[PDB]
């Protein structure tokens, strides 16, 4: 019956010290975890090399919070194959962020997507609708021709190495929205792609998680865990974790 | 006064690997260079971990490629105090690339340059005209404006921080080739403005560099016109030629 591994992501986003980040990393170290669980810390891209070497629960993976497809001049910009030649392998790609002010476009978004899964990347891709675009009742339309754009680069295999996070930007919600969002996500795939790929995707809730409503969010049927902001900067990002069972 | 202390910048741009920018590091740890002369090498973001722990020549510093001004909610940037507290004190702004790939307008480089500077930075500040604005005699008008925009958010002590690097973008992958005497050229206009509209004590001290292409064969000729501070390099600079680039300065 079961729902396939959940992965708790915490994008620290533009944040953080040495000093700041290296105490999380060891609380998070400290941390007892007793479930399958695929924990995921996105720092930036200046502290990849600290985490990579201090963070050592074997829980935790380390991912980057944007690239770009090569290597070559792009000057300020960072690519794939210096990512996998750095040894990152999970990345978080078009966040609302940089869909917002960074012109990730629903087709950059598909074709880093694409780039990223063929040199073997695992990639969290969100998708999300604004406030207005969803009073105006646009959430489906919004938010499934942004996966479609994704999944127009994508074979069927593909699907093994991507993790969707919706992101519900209206609300920057309820149970029920998140799952009712999940839900349209999920039924959009198994129609689109196929159910041999909708049953096992993990399809993460990016709203505003803390520790104290994660528990009743992942507990929704398609809620298959979270990428979490602000909270994840923080110590109850751990209880955020344990939400996951 | 005769001319101010040359750089010779490093613009790795999105290039390395771990393998390849070692290599390249040892070698510069092992160049002696006689003049004085201030070295810089701006890596991606993810490498300046191990171009701090690394490079230990004396005249070379580390620099970051670009940055915007504050923390936050920024998916994917880096901010100048994430910089700072990592030590990193050099960076290159407004190149031509985020100009034209990745919305560097001339208020926004603006905006970042003043951040830069508040913030205790050196900054090379990077302006230049395409071959569109070149051709309708635009070059003038294009560099001084991008120039006093950055200028506007300055104040004339902040300049001791300011390094300008002249991009003739209109040279690059057009098939046309700047002479050393068209480098002059705009140079000379950037610091006829800077001494009007600044000051001449700061036109003077002020560091311009060219930030055409530049290789071992062609950096001396370049490095002899009155008005070029040093290069800001980009393919040469993944080289060991990079080396003979630096004693082109001389």
């Amino acid at each position: 019956m079961s729902k396939p591994q959940p992965i708790a992501a915490a994008n620290w986003k533009c944040n953080g010290s040495q000093q700041s980040l290296s105490e999380l990393i060891d609380l998070f170290n400290s941390t007892s975890i007793n479930h399958d669980v695929q924990c995921v810390v996105a720092s930036t891209f200046v502290h990849l090399a600290m985490t990579k070497e201090r963070l050592s629960h074997p829980k935790f993976v380390i991912a980057a919070q944007n690239a770009i497809a090569k290597s070559g001049a792009f000057t300020g910009e960072v690519s794939l194959p210096i990512l996998k030649d750095f040894g990152v392998n999970w990345i978080v790609l078009g966040h609302s962020e940089r869909r917002a002010y960074y012109g990730d476009t629903n087709e950059i978004v598909a074709d880093k997507v694409a780039a990223a899964v063929a040199s073997g990347f695992m990639v969290i891709a969100c998708i999300g609708e604004t406030l207005q675009e969803r009073e105006s009742g646009r959430t489906a339309v919004v938010v499934l021709t942004q996966i479609a754009a994704i999944a127009k680069k994508l074979k069927k295999a593909d699907w093994a190495k991507v993790v969707i996070a919706y992101e519900p930007v209206w609300a920057i919600a309820t149970p029920q929205q998140a799952q009712e969002a999940h839900a349209l996500i999920r039924s959009w795939v198994s129609s689109k792609i196929g159910a041999d790929v909708a049953g096992e995707l993990r399809i993460l809730y990016g709203g505003s998680v803390n520790g104290k409503n994660a528990r009743t969010l992942y507990q929704q049927r398609d809620v298959n865990g979270f990428l979490v902001g602000g909270a994840s900067l923080k110590p109850e990002f751990v209880d955020i974790i344990k939400a996951t069972q």
